């Protein structure tokens, strides 16, 4: 196959090239397949921090491979199509953030790691969809700022009882806008299933679901949960990497979902950016020492 052709030539370039590939769970599989590790944002930036090699092949949105630059600002990290973006995250501005700062001085200002660089340098602290109802637990103020998602942020006004004043008007991700009428439909065909959806779902989604939760605590609900079928409330490439993970379940899409950015990522222009060893991700090194003060917060917080 034409396929088999260009995963040996990619295997091949990156031994070749001392490249590391880093694939996002939103990836399609057959670049999940020819990746060295697969993962959300974070742990896939965390475990650049640990390589000795000093190129990577990000896989995955603009952001998220800025944040592997942020966190390893000495190695090469490129991406195969530099238009791969966030369309949540760009609705989230600098003028937006200041506005909002200058009518609620003493909120800290709380950004989820899917945001534009640029916003990074402006927020308190960083967080994930994971660790973000304990951050802002942690907090000493009961009042937060937060963006670029309102979902996320009203569903942890709710955990945590703090006041969660959300940035832009409706900041969103359309793949996980859900119809609750979906987790009806899906209990009565598989009446013993567990449904695990996203935090950033509507509420009605959320409330209706066995569990909520980010992708990389999704893939470790079956180390304490025995159902046979579980229902993914996510995009649709993290059921490839759940269904390689615990191959002896069932994982069930709630509704076909596709990130149309995450999907720009193909194998043809995979093999190009090796080849060409592009599009290097460049930030300026003022911006990565801006970014880094609330993500390091976010690590203290954490730890
Ligand atoms: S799935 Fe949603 S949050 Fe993730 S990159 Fe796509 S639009 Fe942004
Ligand atoms: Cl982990
Ligand atoms: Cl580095």
């Amino acid at each position: 196959h034409h396929h088999h052709h260009m995963v040996d030539e990619i295997l091949k370039l990156k031994k070749e090239k001392g490249y590391i590939i880093l694939a996002h769970n939103y990836q399609i599989p057959e670049l999940q397949d020819i990746a060295d590790f697969v993962g959300d944002s974070l742990q896939l930036a965390r475990k650049a921090m640990e390589l000795s090699e000093k190129k990577i092949l990000f896989l995955g949105v603009d952001f998220m491979a800025e944040l592997v630059k942020i966190l390893n600002p000495d190695k090469k990290v490129i991406v195969p199509d530099r238009s791969a973006t966030c369309p949540m995250a760009n609705r989230l501005t600098p003028e937006i953030i200041r506005e909002y700062r200058e009518k609620f001085p003493d909120a800290p200002v709380v950004l989820y790691v899917n945001s534009t660089s640029e916003c990074k340098t402006l927020a308190d602290v960083i967080c994930t969809a994971a660790n973000a109802v304990e951050v802002v637990k942690k907090l000493d103020s009961s009042v937060v700022i937060f963006g670029p998602d309102r979902n996320l942020g009203e569903y942890v006004a709710e955990k945590t009882g703090k006041k969660v004043i959300t940035i832009p008007e409706n900041g969103h991700c359309p793949v996980h806008q859900f119809n609750a009428e979906s987790i009806d439909a899906v209990r009565k065909k598989y009446p013993d299933a567990k449904v695990i959806v996203h935090p950033e779902c509507p509420k009605p989604v959320r409330d209706k679901a066995d569990y909520v939760g980010s992708t990389g605590q999704m893939e470790k609900i079956p180390e304490r949960d025995p159902s046979r079928i579980f229902v993914i409330g996510t995009e649709i490439g993290m059921i490839h990497k759940l269904k390689k993970k615990f191959p002896d379940r069932e994982f069930v899409p709630l509704e076909m979902a596709v990130c149309v950015n995450m999907k720009k990522n193909t194998l043809e222009n995979t093999l190009h950016a090796l080849q060409t060893e592009s599009f290097e991700v460049i930030l300026p090194k003022e911006v990565i020492e801006k970014a880094k003060k609330p993500i390091l917060r976010m690590f203290e917080l954490m730890g």
